[PDB]
């Protein structure tokens, strides 16, 4: 039939994918073509409009198996052809070997990293969800997607899909449909010899449905028949178990060979020649398989025809609702909404940074509908959630609603942050954030550096950022963390001062398109500054105090910067002129212009940096660095600080310390270089 | 009753710390001091020993109720005083806010981040079984011991713990018994607003037995039924649900206000009053409870003296296995164990780092009991494995033996993270190792941490180490990765060029006892260097190649040093003679002495380093740095080199652009400072 002609299709291109690169993995894509097939045959999606909001979305967590994307891709007419195929894994192709969102067009998400990929799916249903509840209307089903995932064994090992799975089942999340590929084959052999829990026993235990479809090799009839019965069971996700073998077909199917090799040159004539292909073509697309393809192309087009005129009979009926939504999927924020952002002055109280997050989020969410946001069991602590907002739930539990804007993550980070990256994913100008202490983001680890590797723009709310958290010890207390994530490209490590600069920081969390934020925060209260403003702290570093004759200028962040401050009038009396910068975010900063940076850190003039935490690049910025390089202590913090010479007069010593050692040296900028 | 008396004083001391700290956590201790009270009773341990190796284990893996391990070890006459609970979470002393096995007499394990202590219990157990396939012999239980889990909800909702506990089931290891507070309250309030799965249905999933007491208030006869239970289920690890109110006795019972501030004054009047205390009194210790908890004491320490006394016979009747025994207790390692490294000569071929790594493993492992490891489904890509081993399972699967030397992971690389440190918990020497991709030790990050706050002496042996591996691309690609790892405190992160230099790794990481060790290790084939040796590499950075009137050091490491030694063939051409420094480990190059390090990296001289990962700590050993400070590429790995200029003639380059501008100027080391 045509159907099993589009199977065979798709299982060839994958294979030889893999056999023109020479490397990667068939395994998977032998053993899902049919589901593949399946799946796609029933999604909404338009490959000449990605971005359509009302698409349904498809993310393959098995990453791995992104021969079998690509192929999809390919014979659906997305921007990918079979000379893009041809260049699978090849240097600057858009077939890298695994898949990208920046690089490749109809994948969602960057996928690779086991257990990512269905975390983001949970995300992105989330997302669809509050969106529906927030649009739709009577006759106006703005929005009504589902989110298909694939993922296999490996990612159900990976504790990161526990925690997303059980928050999903939790939130009821019935637009979700997920299939696990279960071929009891993973790189060490057998699942046998790790992986012996009872999968389904265990998803039921979460609150999810469950559909079996035993003859996953072939019946696309069975697979068809669980997306059907999944979308009636309207308050569950649905796992459907596809029993499938890997590599179906080959020589070598069925064992841990096939997963991440290519085939032998004579397994693959005679998978061509049992499936009535030419064993000596490569890359072959049967016009009736295009053709068959095609049609649903078309149809899903016509669908999405009558989604714009939907649209613009909503933007009659329900004018404030329809102009909110097409300005949110023009990709603009509200005109004029940074004006909500709270402004301080010198003259007024000391604040703790976590607690002017609170006061920002209180003022920018009523603004700004598209900011939705939550915490991995700290709200309390974190300071997250804005009065008088509602949490996201289903309305069936009586604790939230899915128009809420608040997600009690629970005590998961990693989960939290994989479904931040999915929520942005979904688009719709979405500003989503996650609550946390920063030494508690590591945890999350895997999905921050995604956020970076894709370019979304989720923010992590992470408190308690130092020793400044005091009693709770060096369990708690970050040294390394800055340090990691400042060293990992395009993520913006924002460490706030003060009031203004925690503004700014939120400016540029909310207004970021391609670059994930994380904002660390003070447990302790901090002074306001004299000399900052949202519009200096915008620029990442700036002069705080300028001192035209300085012997020194101390560059500090968060926390450090009032002590540079109480610094510089203790080596007043020694004699000593500093000057002082305050560094919000290394990477803005680095961002700005050459000339506007040496304005900061000029030529001339010793450089000593201050941080409560790793001096790990801070030579970029220095020239003499104090910091913490060990664990810290479990005490009152201004005793840790005390303890470890974080006072006016530690810093001024060794800034005297840093002036004599430059004595009778020339000393150009940190930011000069030889290259 | 006195055992009604020793529960109300361990309660009443948990919430007396906290109230003299004004700081710390005193809900979860008044629910689960019951439940201490029985389990301790039945446990076996000696204060005066707390290294007996045949010792059950207590894990509190909800570390911030320590105020309730604290009372019980200061109620049994451990090195813990009723005046060191008067300084719970004061600077210095030995009762920080959570347990640290480095400070705390009878905290095997560092919790507090919540997950961990489970997985270090699987771990402890892991290595009790090992340790008794090992060892036992008829009339002989040398080791015989439990391992005892206290775990809250937050524990259950981290996904490291799910890894964990799938395994152990899987492991049927059924001397760990684990206890689940199950009090409905976490820091967010109602556990129904974000953790509403059924725990007991997915513990069944995996293959654990369950004991439930409805009344764990109250009823110790149940709780010690329930370990009585347990035990004789051989087969399987046991989950104890204890339904537990939270703050039990408190006015605020029952409330997420209880679980992490101080109780009010007139609070702690009444649970006295009601107990039977002196509510004028704090930090009341009954001398009743202190003879029935020395009575049991003393009993233990009789068996403990029995356990003497068949060690002893054992020696007699195994003389071999008696010596190996008591040289493990002893902490040493087999005399002379390290002729068993390979050593290369640069006549040698050229071989991958990770297959040296096999090599090492495949010589060592038959000379040093004490070594086990695996591998998180990478076995046949790391080169975990040494031929001729057998797997640890459980005899009944076929499929190994818990006398097996290698661990099947599976994709679970936080939990091997976790379980590895409880391996090193156990004692008697053990050295364990676990492989993964480099990139992927990001996923185990809260647990590596933790290996390095707890000084053990665990290994990854982490392959495919950069840009490197090639095709898989950005999502696998380490940039950041030894930058983290570098900035974390006692972490020995080695960089291996060579034979010589994997062999003087591996001797690190064997003969640790305090730091734990990241062996970053390539894909692709180096050559084996002139001027290596394990003699020098063991000095973690040393002169390959001295040059008496350089213009320039190179200082590089593992891939990258065999690249610089080619620039400086090309900068001969140039008429620039470099020098060439390999820097396998920082940690251990930093801990040599100052002339040393200065004969390394001399003043007089510009050094550039190279190394295919970020920048970020360079500047301590260099005055210009070329790194890579990007995401990597899908490719070939060659063509990736290539497209970064990490070439001989890129090297050269930039070695060039350096001295040039450092012409005229005066250059002294990276390793001076101003204080
Ligand atoms: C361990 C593996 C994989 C085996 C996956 O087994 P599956 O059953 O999911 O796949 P199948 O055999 O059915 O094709 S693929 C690559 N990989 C390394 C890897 C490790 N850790 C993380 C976090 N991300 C990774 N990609
Ligand atoms: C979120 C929390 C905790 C709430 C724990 O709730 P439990 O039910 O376990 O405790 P109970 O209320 O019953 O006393 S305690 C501190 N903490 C922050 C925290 C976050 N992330 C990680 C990885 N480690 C941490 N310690
Ligand atoms: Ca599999
Ligand atoms: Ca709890």
């Amino acid at each position: 039939s045509v159907d099993q002609k589009a199977i065979s299709t798709i299982r060839l291109l994958a294979v030889d994918a893999v056999a023109a690169a020479n490397s990667g993995h068939p395994g998977a894509p032998l053993g899902l073509a049919p589901a593949a097939h399946a799946v796609f045959k029933k999604m909404r999606f338009n490959p000449k409009d990605t971005k359509w909001i009302n698409r349904d979305r498809f993310v393959l967590s098995n990453g791995h198996a992104c021969a079998l994307l690509y192929s999809m891709l390919v014979l659906y007419g997305y921007d990918l052809t079979v000379e893009d195929l041809k260049k699978f894994r090849q240097l600057g192709s858009k077939t890298p070997g695994h898949p990208e969102n920046t690089d490749v067009p109809g994948a969602e998400v960057t996928t690779g990293p086991l257990g990512q990929g269905i975390c983001n799916g949970v995300g992105i249903a989330l997302a669809q969800a509050q969106f529906a509840a927030t649009y739709n209307k009577p006759d106006f089903p703005i929005s009504d997607s589902y989110t298909y995932v694939f993922l296999g064994d490996g990612c159900l090992m990976e504790g990161v899909s526990s925690e997303a799975s059980s928050l999903a089942g939790h939130l009821q999340l019935g637009n979700l449909i997920a299939f696990w590929d279960d071929n009891k084959i993973s790189i060490d052999g057998s699942t046998e010899v790790a992986f012996t829990e009872d999968v389904i026993a265990r998803y039921k235990s979460y609150g999810w449905h469950i559909v079996e479809v035993s003859d996953a090799d072939t019946d696309i009839t069975a697979i068809a028949a669980a997306i059907d019965e999944a979308k009636k069971v309207t308050n569950k996700p649905t796992l459907v178990r596809l029993t499938t073998t890997i590599g179906f077909g080959s020589l070598a199917q069925g064992t841990h060979g096939v997963h991440g090799a290519p085939l032998k040159a004579d397994d693959i004539k005679q998978l061509k020649t049992k499936w009535g292909f030419n064993p000596e073509e490569s890359f072959a697309v049967p016009a009736e398989v295009t053709a068959s393809y095609n049609e649903h192309v078309a149809e899903n087009q016509k669908i999405q025809q009558q989604w714009n005129e939907l649209f613009a009979a909503y933007k009659q009926k329900y004018p404030e609702l329809g102009a909110e939504l097409q300005r949110r999927l023009d990709g603009k924020l509200p005109e004029n909404w940074d004006k909500a952002l709270p402004v301080y002055t010198p003259a007024d109280a000391a604040v703790a940074t976590r607690k002017l997050s609170e006061i920002v989020l209180s003022k920018i969410i009523p603004e700004v509908p598209e900011i939705i946001g939550g915490s991995a069991d700290l709200t309390p602590s974190n300071l997250t959630k804005a009065k008088g907002t509602v949490d996201f739930q289903p309305a069936a539990t009586g604790l939230g609603d899915y128009s809420g804007r608040y997600i009690r993550y629970g005590v998961r980070e990693h989960a939290m942050g994989a479904i931040m990256n999915g929520i942005a994913a979904f688009g719709a100008n979405y500003k989503n954030y996650g609550g946390t202490f920063l030494n508690f983001v590591s945890y999350a680890a895997g999905a921050v550096r995604l956020s970076a590797l894709s370019e979304f723009p989720i923010t992590w709310v992470a408190t308690h950022d130092s020793i400044g958290l005091g009693e709770d010890g060096p369990t708690h207390q970050p040294i390394e963390t800055l340090a990691h994530f400042r060293a990992t490209p395009n993520i913006s490590v924002w460490r706030p001062a003060d009031g203004n600069e925690t503004s700014a920081a939120y400016k540029s969390a909310i207004e970021s398109t391609h670059t994930p934020h994380i904002l660390a925060l003070t447990r302790q209260n901090l002074p306001q500054l004299e000399g900052s403003s949202i519009e200096k702290a915008s620029k990442g570093g700036y002069t705080l105090v300028q001192q035209d004759k300085a012997d020194i200028i101390i560059v500090a962040t968060g926390s450090e910067v009032s002590l540079a401050v109480d610094a510089l009038k203790v080596l007043e009396g020694q004699g000593i002129k500093a000057g002082v910068v305050s560094l919000p975010d290394q990477l803005t900063f680095d961002k700005q212009s050459e000339e506007y940076k040496l304005s900061v850190l000029p030529d001339g003039v010793p450089i000593l940096s201050v941080e409560v935490m790793s001096t790990f690049g801070w030579s970029k910025y220095s020239h003499q660095q104090f910091g913490l390089n060990r664990f810290g202590a479990s005490g009152k913090a201004p005793e840790i600080f005390k303890l470890f010479e974080f006072t006016p007069e530690g810093v001024a010593e060794r800034a005297a310390k840093t002036v004599a050692f430059y004595k009778g040296k020339d000393v150009v900028s940190p930011l000069r270089s030889a290259f």
